[PDB]
């Protein structure tokens, strides 16, 4: 299977695989049963944002999702990603919807790492109907509004249940180096989640993976496009 | 056939296809028979900067070569890119040998491109043995010094005849939109040009290309990787 | 006197001190009598960039004036700066009101400076109460919505007549040097011109100074808190 | 007093206030008894890199300081930087000599502090001997090969006894604020510390700063100009 290390914006409780009982954020190393979690007041149809941060010094993954006038969310983990990951990674978008569903929405999305120096940053203010420097997988589209859509949404507008979808920069990132004194990269990136129903699923994720990473076979749900299974 | 910008770094004087008989800087717009030159003091064995800047205010691609202590060589050309290159292109540093020859190492690379904003930049300060975000064609090679050498260098660094090399950074760069007000791109590289002989060639180019460039067939020596002919 | 480059959007024809009869972007170098002008459609009460450029290799100072889903307006001027400013300097925002008035609301303003390399950035995408980077002369005010105001404005943010003030950046900037390659620097700033009258008055320039550079006696209207006369 | 946050490369051991019996690397907070230290392998006459890292998501001040093909030293400390320095700051470089003595040379320093976005950047790689975006303090210089020496050396190489110095940024820096969902800073400088004597004194610091800090009188030695006393 692929490696994964994703933080999750998860807007669907999925108690029976330890999801809390209420929308979080959480870390995630191999596993969809996320390492440590948060609670998120998510506000259905508001722009929010999300900023990952992880340094070769502290080696700790950080998180913070916000929305403008409103106390952050923030969760952070412990790893050494020199013992997870692959040298060379794609970093990503994902997200997905189930029996429940919600508008994936990406409006802006940035990215820097530093091996001591090269370096590499993307920023994506808006998003062309043919937006080549990106590998857009499943139901991922890009044009409409200038915006990515990383799910399934009708022409009227609605989002669609079982959609999966995920946006990777074309480039692999060269993410850790035995020889570096510092490595350090951080993303952006803001999200309209919408939803006609008060129960909206399943959420978007911020993932780097192995360069040949593709959505696993039936990825919809509460496995967010990331993962095979719930183990 | 490919659609080529060049600035080149021309070492060899080709008369019979329009070079000045010396050493040379050029402007190639779509023929390896420079739109615009300017003489270049060489410095065999000495580590020069070139560094490359166009904005669609101006439409004037620039170009400086110099080494420490030595007076630069300037050269720029009025082109309209929107109407020369398609709106999606790769990046590339190209050298070539011939009947004469040259190490034709390359020990930094940085780009910047802005569409307003959407913005890539990638900065090499060192190349690894599997540089993974490079597409290394004909032979060009990486990890030798921590350096990439362009052209085919003996074990001692000795340099080959008849070699051709390019790389090409991995994404595709969105190099101008109609919607745009601004796009601008800037690229700088260190060079180290050594010839045994007091007849080096042939020279390299940093260059715009289709996306899908590759190395022309037959193009070692004059053609400097870029062209199939010397139209 | 001072020595000012500025380049001026000036909202109000002054036809006796040799400005075109239509509101016009303009390149100042030692006078309010632009060097170059181009005309410019300003919209009332519509949120407008301008962006300014320069490089020693080209030694062109170019401005672009937009408003989104409108045409630029575009001015160049060929002008050595090393042969103009001193080599340190100081970046400002001017405007003024005189008989007739306008808001001149600075919304965002970055700056980069590049001497290779020696580098600055600043960016200012909302200004608070207390500026402490910011050097304010005259009637300018900072935090008022987290905006600039370089111009009187009451409770409502209605303008004032006979107003002049100016925002430099707090720290000198080395714009040239003698043992300089290549010397660039770039200024974006987003602003908000609104009239209750169909006569607005007199303009934003962005502009460059002698570090020790303060608004001239008597210098509101046409003189745009640059020039101590009309010369 | 002044305020003082710091990180110190410590030269010379003075086990009456704390330092440990060697050498060291240490997060000093309103004191020069040092909150955390790590064991530092300094090297008499080799170029040395410190990369300094705080963001406001761990509220973690580290540190790594590395001499090319050795081990690095790092040091963390988890401190709110908000209850301890001004919401404006300077940011500074500082070095001493006592009764033993060593060359405090900055090759280069970088410093790029954002508030979520403001942003401010500078990059020195040489330093000019009329430097006017540095306030020099003390027996700070800049010109001799490019380079800032922080505290005196005579006409023939050879470093002084009792000597103090410090270099702040001219700007004020914006290093916290309460409506900010993330800020964040880096700091990197090049050093080279040589000593004829092989006990070498007192270290360089980085430091951030009230605006208008200044050396404390007889801040020589082991108060590396920083504090007034070693409480
Ligand atoms: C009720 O179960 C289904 O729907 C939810 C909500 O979308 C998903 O989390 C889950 O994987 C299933 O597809
Ligand atoms: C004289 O013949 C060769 O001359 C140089 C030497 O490298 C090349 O430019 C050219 O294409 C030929 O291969
Ligand atoms: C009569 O003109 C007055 O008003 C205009 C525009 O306000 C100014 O340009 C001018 O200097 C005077 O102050
Ligand atoms: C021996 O004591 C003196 O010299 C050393 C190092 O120079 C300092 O640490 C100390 O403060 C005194 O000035
Ligand atoms: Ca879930
Ligand atoms: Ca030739
Ligand atoms: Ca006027
Ligand atoms: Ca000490
Ligand atoms: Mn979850
Ligand atoms: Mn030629
Ligand atoms: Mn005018
Ligand atoms: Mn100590």
């Amino acid at each position: 299977a692929d490696t994964i290390v994703a933080v999750e914006l998860d807007t669907y409780p999925n108690t029976d695989i330890g999801d809390p009982s209420y929308p979080h954020i959480g870390i995630d190393i191999k596993s969809v049963r996320s390492k440590k979690t948060a609670k998120w007041n998510m506000q259905n149809g508001k722009v929010g944002t999300a900023h990952i941060i992880y340094n070769s010094v502290d080696k700790r993954l950080s998180a913070v999702v916000s929305y403008p006038n409103a106390d952050s969310a923030t969760v952070s983990y412990d790893v050494d990603l020199d013992n997870v990951l692959p040298e060379w990674v794609r970093v990503g978008l994902s997200a997905s919807t189930g029996l429940y569903k919600e508008t994936n929405t990406i409006l802006s999305w940035s990215f820097t790492s530093k091996l001591k120096t090269n370096a590499l940053h993307f920023m994506f203010n808006q998003f062309s109907k043919d937006q080549k420097d990106l590998i857009l997988q499943g139901d991922a589209t890009t044009g409409t509004d200038g915006n990515l859509e990383l799910t399934r949404v009708s022409s009227n507008g609605s989002p669609q249940g079982s959609s999966v979808g995920r946006a990777l920069f074309y480039a692999p990132v060269h993410i850790w180096e035995s020889s570096a004194v510092v490595a350090s990269f951080e993303a952006t990136f803001t999200f309209l989640i919408k939803s006609p129903d008060s129960h909206p699923a399943d959420g978007i994720a911020f993932f780097i993976s192995n360069i040949d990473s593709s959505i696993p076979s039936g990825s919809t749900g509460r496995l967010l496009g990331l993962f095979p299974d719930a183990n």
